[PDB]
């Protein structure tokens, strides 16, 4: 066959023809061909052996992008000042802006302080459309995990692609870079992009493009595509480079030679940009430019080796790298164990991926090994005893983050917007492409903030069950055991789903007691800056916990959501002792609690003049992120009907502008939060002999996650009674506090 006149077209002559080793034998001959380069000259402003022309040029839609420049004293897009668009300027035909994505695989954030004197084309978009400091990626910070988030709006666990390597025990079948089974469909879920435009009529261009085909060839083809008639042309484009993560992996991120290939990605902006102007698209396109991860600095002598820690490592199945993932061959406590905190400086830590901080929702799929290993930052993990720079580490650290840009006729004009996690693109380019969004983990209108005009205007859940109220019914010898002004300053949370539940009022805190899981699902109480068990008469008996189930318990103990030691008068402490306020802990976990509500808040009281305190219990057994119900609760309180929660969470908020009381705040709020995992030992924290005051501010921190985050796994709508958007809130809520 032949691709005579089907070159890059939509025995097979696309652009992924090569990937599937099934192109025509003229391919390569007519396709690919580079003669004379991809700029044009003086010399040549006047053939078919070439790779682009300088006079079928503009009419059949082959120029060098820079033509117009060289041949009709155009300004270089690059050269021209920045000016607003205050509405997209389309060819007619053009029934919307399209969407051009530019992914450059392992472009760290940082790598924008390097400056217009070494990409100014890509300092145009910055400077002048919308970006933000930077972006963070998805835990494992790899390079097919994040595309496929950026494609789908989803985590990998979702999304199936959990590495760049796994293997699915239902399949029995292993994915890898190199290979041929990852072009099997049953490994992809979601739905991503490209599909979700075709589903709803928009036509799609290529989002893969094979190794060989040059980055300049997929520009020209890309342009090309654009000039297609009405009902063949596609609204979105991806370009994908390889660049900066190749030369990266070489020379480290802070390598000096890292300036070239920044350079060299800088020039196909360039040629892109150029080119757009050349068909006058260039004020009718949106570009994202955007990474999949950063990079850091990694050698080969800071590897540990597993086989230091165990005897039969022959008997396991190392994924190795930046994180590490182990299963069997053909014990795993006693391999956990074997490695725990076996070396003061060790460079790893070891997790049943339940265990691994929520923030990162890595473990709900089958294809990840229940064992799994953090790596430190700087560091590599091997089975057994060229490059320096290496990513996949922890998504929160500094070297990991990555990139965004907008720019555009919907895109803002020379805005700036606070970092984001990738997973809230999908919902965007959506928008940006008048798509409804399937089902995915952004939260939508997050980012709304980022556009001229918003179709999508976000509302709030409706509650599901509506509170009660309780007055004093009962009398203490029923049972049988053994202010909103002040605390809750933002409306009550809204309780998404079907129980049962009451609101209960007291000097020190507010709360919102389930009579089904009998205990709080929210304590909510405030602390300024300069700052026994009893029965409850409110609550049947039937639905109240008991001494008796703990009293009973080996291993179990309990503690109270708002702290007895911060009560405002000895009288009003016999509140902090009401069963209403107790829930079950481990004295492992006490340790931490205790230090949490006895030294730490008046400690982030004084930081931030005063602060907003809820916590509660989160169950998730089953570790898919979502509040449990019932079935799946598999431990109760000896002989009891008291669940006992996987994590425990608290939301800390209070003024961004911390010369106003946390109480008397008009504006922007501040928030933390946390997600604390519930475990009978303190294994995780290899200091924890110690003082608390030497390990568990550092265990918190891992534990730091957004608010989004305990939603879902509680079912609860926080933020509904403020004096701001609700299209901040969301911002609010989406936000992560890192630490680093
Ligand atoms: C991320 O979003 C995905 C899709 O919204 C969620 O997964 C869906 O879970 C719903 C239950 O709400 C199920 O009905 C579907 O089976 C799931 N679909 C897919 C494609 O997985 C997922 O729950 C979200 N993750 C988190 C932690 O919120
Ligand atoms: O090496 C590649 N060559 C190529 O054309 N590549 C795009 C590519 C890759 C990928 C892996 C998983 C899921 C989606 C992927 N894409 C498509 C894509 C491109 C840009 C995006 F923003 C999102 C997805 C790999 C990358
Ligand atoms: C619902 C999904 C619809 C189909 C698309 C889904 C998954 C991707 C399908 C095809 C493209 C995927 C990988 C192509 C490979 C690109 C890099 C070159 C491969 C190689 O180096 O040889
Ligand atoms: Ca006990
Ligand atoms: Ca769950
Ligand atoms: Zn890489």
């Amino acid at each position: 066959g032949s691709c005579k006149g089907r070159c890059f077209e939509l025995c097979r002559c696309d652009n992924l023809c090569k990937s599937y080793t099934s192109c025509c034998h003229d391919f390569d001959e007519l396709c690919l061909k580079t003669a004379r380069g991809w700029e044009c000259t003086k010399d040549r402003c006047g053939n078919e052996e070439n790779a682009c022309h300088c006079e079928d040029c503009l009419a059949r839609g082959d120029c060098c992008t820079n033509y117009q420049v060289v041949c009709k004293g155009e300004s270089h897009w690059v050269d021209d000042d920045c000016e607003e668009i205050k509405a997209a300027e389309c060819p007619a035909g053009f029934v919307r802006p399209p969407l051009i994505i530019f992914s450059v695989d392992g472009f760290r954030a940082s790598y924008m302080k390097k400056g217009s004197k070494v990409m100014p084309n890509i300092e145009k978009l910055r400077s002048c459309g919308t970006h933000s400091p930077y972006m963070r990626p998805v835990y494992p910070t790899k390079t097919f995990p994040n595309l496929y988030t950026l494609a789908t709006g989803l985590y990998p666990e979702s999304h199936g692609i959990v590495g760049n390597s796994m293997y699915d025990p239902v399949f029995d079948a292993t994915f890898h870079l190199r290979g041929r089974e990852k072009f099997n469909h049953r490994w992809w879920g979601g739905q991503p992009l490209w599909i979700t435009a075709t589903k709803q009529g928009v036509k799609a261009g290529t989002f893969f493009w094979s190794v060989v085909i040059p980055h300049e060839r997929r520009i020209l083809t890309i342009l090309q595509w654009l000039t297609l008639p009405d009902h063949e042309r596609p609204s979105v484009y991806a370009f994908y480079s390889e660049q900066p993560d190749f030369s990266g992996h070489k020379y480290g991120p802070f390598g000096p030679e890292m300036t070239n290939p920044l350079r060299e990605i800088d020039k196909i902006v360039g040629q892109l940009m150029d080119g757009l102007k050349q068909l006058k698209l260039h004020r009718c396109v949106n570009v994202i430019f955007v990474g999949d991860h950063g990079m850091e600095d990694v050698t080969c002598d800071r590897t540990e080796f597993l086989s230091n820690y165990l005897t039969n490592v022959d008997d396991i199945t190392l994924v190795p790298g930046t994180l590490g993932r182990i299963r069997s061959k053909f014990d795993p406590k006693a391999i956990i164990a074997n490695l725990t905190c076996k070396k003061p400086d060790q460079h790893f830590k070891p997790y049943l991926k339940q265990h691994l901080p929520k923030r990162l929702h890595y473990a709900n799929n089958r294809r990840i090994e229940d064992i799994h290993l953090l790596v430190e930052r700087r560091w590599h993990v091997a089975r057994k005893p060229f490059f320096q720079g290496d990513h996949g580490f922890d998504n929160k650290v500094n070297s990991m983050q990555t990139v965004f840009v907008g720019y555009g006729s919907t895109f803002k004009y020379k805005t700036k917007v606070p970092p984001f996690e990738n997973i809230e693109l999908y919902n965007v380019m959506c928008d940006l492409l008048g798509l409804k969004p399937a089902p995915n983990n952004g939260t939508h209108g997050s980012l709304n903030h980022l556009l001229r005009t918003n179709t999508f205007r976000p509302t709030m859940p409706e509650e599901v069950t509506r509170p009660n109220y309780p007055g004093i019914m009962y009398l203490q010898s029923d049972f049988d055991l053994g202010t909103e002004e002040r605390h809750l300053l933002y409306g009550r949370p809204a309780v998404l789903y079907r129980t049962r539940y009451d609101i209960l009022y007291h000097t020190d805190f507010e709360s919102g007691y389930s009579e089904i899981f009998l205990m709080p699902l929210w304590t909510s109480y405030t602390v300024s800056k300069q700052a026994c068990v009893r029965p409850d008469v409110r609550v049947s008996p039937s639905f109240s916990q008991n001494c008796l189930a703990y009293k009973n318990d080996k291993q179990m103990s309990y503690g109270f959501l708002f702290p007895p030691y911060l009560s405002s008068s000895p009288e009003a402490k016999y509140d902090a002792f009401l069963v209403t306020n107790m829930v079950p802990m481990y004295p492992a976990f006490k340790r931490v609690w205790n230090y949490f509500q006895r030294v730490l808040v008046k400690k982030y009281a004084s930081e931030r003049n005063g602060v907003n305190v809820i916590s509660g219990p989160i169950f998730d057994y089953d570790y898919d992120g979502l509040h449990d119900t019932e079935d799946k609760i598999k431990q109760y309180v000896e002989g009891s009907s008291i669940p006992v929660p996987t994590h425990y969470y608290s939301i800390i908020t209070s003024c961004l502008d911390f010369t106003q009381p946390a109480d008397k705040c008009d504006g922007p709020l501040s928030v933390s939060s946390f997600i604390l995992p519930h475990r009978p030992d303190n294994e995780e924290s290899c200091n924890s002999s110690e003082d608390e005051s030497k390990w568990v501010e550092e265990l918190m921190k891992m534990h730091t996650a957004r608010v989004r985050d305990i939603e879902h796994l509680t079912s609860l709508d926080f933020f509904r009674k403020t004096s701001r958007s609700y299209p901040e809130i969301l911002t609010l809520k989406t936000y992560l506090h890192t630490y680093e």
